[PDB]
């Protein structure tokens, strides 16, 4: 019954579910019930069209965000029409009948279907279409050449090979659902006149000369007032008093505690952040007991405002106890109607030109006190260019509740925008609930399938950033990975991944628990990942601890003969890839799995496909199951990577990048995706600067040699301008890499934000005056084409890193970081001013 599902539910999180039920936090079994709605909402959406739609939620189409064909693909067809290849198969003996078309770039799967059927009876509805090689349906009416898939055969110039399936084959092998509920289901602030004061009590378990408590009221990263201390000494029983009155505190105010240390020399030793109104609206009051968290690596201050908010779960920690004030009654944030009410009491052409050019400075431009005031005066006037919200709400002054009370009412009317420039509204940056609440309608509104996917990292990151469990933000992102299992298993990975981490580990595991009551029979799918992934967690972890020192051949022995026991094979074989779950995993190769002699010893992994038209796509999957690195980094830059491979692609620069598969799977564990038929330009070399091309010759002879140096051009010249904006190091010949049809890509990005004389050569088709053939002249104009495009996108790049900033990566820590690409990008200068900079660089 539920026993079973709860003991399923703990296998998956790695956390029994009962240790949720002993949770006595009002906010955590109210987060626990109130979820459940979003749970019953998406399993209603998969229940509307039956079963067609719990077909498309399991198998939802793979497309593009738009239909239109950017010129340059379109001119890789012949007339605007396509050659496929549908497949039949037609029982007994399992025959395989192929039937070659030629129809219409945006013809409707029916469509296609309907000639398949024509040109086989030449010798209605009941069919659909799936990908050879792989669980990849066309279920939907949008027109062949948007699916993903198709798009990738037209560029590339390879053949899709289809299969026509019947209906009811893939209906009858779709679950039947259940998805039923667990067992688990004032005064105003305004009329307070006085300055907000905070007692600290004690502190328990805090075994140099003087200890002392830091505090300060804080919005965001930003302080309201001026920090407080208690005196030196523990026990303080000292009320301390801010500068500020308490009506003027903002909703999303925090207090921002510290136990420091003392040409005084002070140190951090625990810090702890409270939210000075809780879940309920109810300003904080009585006593109250916080239990502190270790200082991290690099604060550089004595206070982290940043941080998260909440007691440390481990309550064997130093715990200060503080008091807060009891005004007789429970104190509430005011209702909207009661703000609106004291909005409305709190009240040129060159001034219009002005606010255009503010308004399209990127997100880290400095913006003067006088310009904050210009930009707040107009405040009106910026309803009409909705791009200038961000700049318009950093003017606001959050300690005054008369300008607060007018920005709610701004932005409670404010025109939509873009999700791109929403999402800046969703960093650690911009608290407010109401802030954040007009980000998330912009997201509901107008963020695609498609976009959700290719944002995920950065939508789970910023999760961190809420104030409280329940939120806006959490209920899309979950009500999306509940109707989209492409999303949902993404989704389940990203936060399974961040379980290790404490500070995360209770948000994030309650959000999982949700998500495995209301996912449906894909849980049993997941736990044979998860079962998978503990057994080559535990298996390398004994490699890098009991074997570490034997040789490769004695840890080969002890591989296979632990592979081989029975308990492993099964866990190992017959489950869905954690890097693409359209990929089965079948049986293992074991005579083709190796242990890895690069750094950190990874294992070279090999499964079969096992489906039944494997040997149209690939017939064997090799997977990286790496233990001991940190592959966010590598995450974050493939995502960059393919990001900007798009704006190439859609602005007609075809630049061809390799953003390979790179999947987190939890503390330094991961798997990375094997690109078939690739090797090292050390590889290359050792088995003299004109060795590359002669490689590169042997391999393309005839016409398929112009294609192959084209390929290296352009993917060399997207990677000398990505590795250039990005600034990623150790560019050495062993993390460059070259595929046999002559592509270029990166591998191994452990460096970001700090051209061969071979390349050179194979660019000039084997020139010994390279840097004066007409080749290199084009190679050049393709380089300065490329960065400028990604100029000229600097905003979304620079919010997506922003978007990091509190993940823990010790390469992006600050907006100092961040500002590394606002020097390469050269946004302080002109267009032209910044093509000769980039000039100059590769000159
Ligand atoms: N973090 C990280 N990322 C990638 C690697 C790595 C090392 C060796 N080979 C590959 N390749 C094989 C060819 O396909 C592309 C992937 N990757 C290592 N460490």
């Amino acid at each position: 019954e539920e026993k079973i599902l709860n003991r399923e539910i703990g296998f998956a999180i790695g956390m029994p579910v009962c240790e949720f039920d002993m949770v006595k936090d009002p906010e955590v079994q109210d987060f626990r019930r109130n979820i459940l709605n979003v749970c019953k909402e998406a399993v209603d959406l998969r229940d509307l069209n039956s079963p067609h739609s719990r077909a498309m939620y399991v198998y939802p189409p793979n497309v593009e965000s738009s239909p239109e064909l950017p010129k340059h693909i379109y001119n890789k067809l012949d007339k605007g029409q396509i050659i496929v290849v549908i497949w039949v198969i037609v029982s007994p003996n399992n025959d395989k009948q192929k039937y070659t078309l030629k129809i219409n770039h945006d013809c409707v799967p029916e469509q296609v279907i309907a000639e398949a059927i024509r040109k086989k009876t030449r010798s209605q509805g009941k069919y659909i279409l799936k990908v050879c090689g792989c669980d990849e349906y066309f279920l939907e009416k949008y027109p062949l050449s948007q699916y993903k898939y198709i798009r990738s055969c037209i560029m590339l110039g390879r053949m899709p090979n289809l299969m026509l399936m019947a209906k009811e084959s893939l209906y009858s092998q779709l679950p039947m659902d259940c998805f039923t509920m667990p067992s688990y289901s004032t005064k105003s602030l305004w009329v307070i006149n006085s300055a907000l004061r905070i007692k600290i009590l004690c502190a328990t378990y805090v075994n140099i000369d003087k200890i002392y408590v830091r505090t300060g009221i804080y919005h965001g990263g930003e302080p309201l007032c001026d920090n407080v201390n208690t005196q030196r000494v523990p026990r303080w029983n000292e009320w301390l008093n801010y500068d500020i009155y308490i009506p003027d505190l903002p909703r999303a105010a925090r207090l921002c505690l510290s136990i420091c240390s003392v040409k005084e020399e002070h140190c951090p030793l625990a810090w702890g952040n409270i939210n000075l109104f809780d879940y309920t609206d109810t300003l904080v009051s009585g006593k109250m007991a916080l239990n502190l968290w270790p200082v991290p690596h690099g604060l550089e201050d004595l206070l982290n405002p940043i941080g998260v908010t909440g007691s440390n779960p481990n309550k064997e920690t130093p715990c200060l106890e503080l008091e807060f004030d009891w005004f007789s009654s429970v104190v509430k944030f005011p209702d909207m109607s009661v703000i609106e009410e004291h909005a409305n009491w709190s009240v040129r052409e060159n001034d219009k030109e002005q606010l255009k050019a503010i308004s399209t400075r990127d997100p880290l431009s400095e913006i003067t006190e006088q310009e904050k005031d210009f930009l707040w005066s107009h405040r009106h006037y910026c309803v009409t260019i909705p791009e200038i919200l961000p700049k318009l709400l950093l003017s606001v002054k959050w300690n005054s509740r008369d300008e607060v009370a007018q920005m709610y009412c701004l932005v409670k009317d404010w025109p939509p925008i873009k999700p791109e420039q929403a999402m800046e509204l969703l960093d650690c940056n911009y608290p407010d609930p109401m802030v954040r609440g007009f980000a998330v309608r912009c997201l509901e509104k107008y963020l695609t399938d498609d976009k959700l996917s290719q944002y995920l990292i950065q939508l789970v990151q910023v999760l961190k950033y809420e104030q409280y469990l329940d939120n806006l933000l959490v209920r899309f992102l979950l009500k999306k990975a509940l109707t989209n299992q492409r999303i949902g298993h993404f989704f389940f990975w990203h936060l399974k991944s961040e379980m290790h981490n404490k500070t995360v580990s209770q948000r994030f595991g309650l959000l999982l628990e949700s998500y495995c009551r209301a996912c449906g029979m894909y849980l049993k799918h997941l736990n044979r990942q998860v079962e998978a992934m503990e057994k080559l967690i535990n298996l390398t972890d004994i490699l890098k601890q009991e074997k570490k020192d034997e040789t490769q051949k004695v840890q080969m022995k002890f591989l296979v003969e632990q592979m081989r026991r029975p308990d492993f094979m099964d866990a190992l074989q017959g489950f869905l890839s954690p890097l693409n779950p359209a990929h089965q995993l079948g049986n293992l190769r074991l005579e083709e799995c190796r242990i890895m002699s690069s750094a950190k010893r990874p294992l070279w992994l090999n499964w079969e496909n096992p489906d039944i038209m494997s040997e149209l796509l690939f017939q064997n999957n090799e997977i990286i199951f790496k233990n001991g690195d940190d592959l966010r980094q590598d995450m974050l830059t493939l995502q960059i990577i393919r990001i900007m491979e798009n704006i190439w692609q859609n602005q007609g620069l075809d630049l061809r990048m390799l953003p390979y598969g790179c999947l987190s799977i939890g503390d330094c564990v991961g798997l990375i995706e094997v690109v078939r038929n690739s090797h090292t330009i050390m590889q290359i070399q050792c088995k003299n600067s004109h060795t590359l091309h002669q490689w590169l010759k042997d391999k393309n002879k005839g016409e398929i040699y112009d294609a192959a140096i084209d390929l290296f051009t352009r993917s060399c010249a997207g990677y000398c301008v990505a590795t250039f904006i990005l600034g990623i190091g150790d560019r050495h010949n062993s993390n460059i890499m070259v595929k046999d049809d002559g592509q270029l890509f990166h591998i191994d990005f452990g460096h970001f934000l700090d051209l061969t004389q071979d390349f050179l050569i194979v660019i000039s088709k084997g020139a010994q005056e390279c840097t004066k053939t007409r080749e290199f002249e084009r190679f050049q104009e393709m380089c300065y084409k490329a960065y400028l495009a990604i100029r000229q996108h600097a905003n979304l790049f620079i919010n997506l890193f922003s978007m990091m900033l509190g993940s823990g990566m010790p390469e992006l820590q600050s907006f100092d970081d961040i500002a590394y690409i606002r020097k390469t990008l050269a946004l302080d200068k002109t267009e032209q001013e910044a093509l000769e900079y980039f000039m100059k660089q590769m000159n």
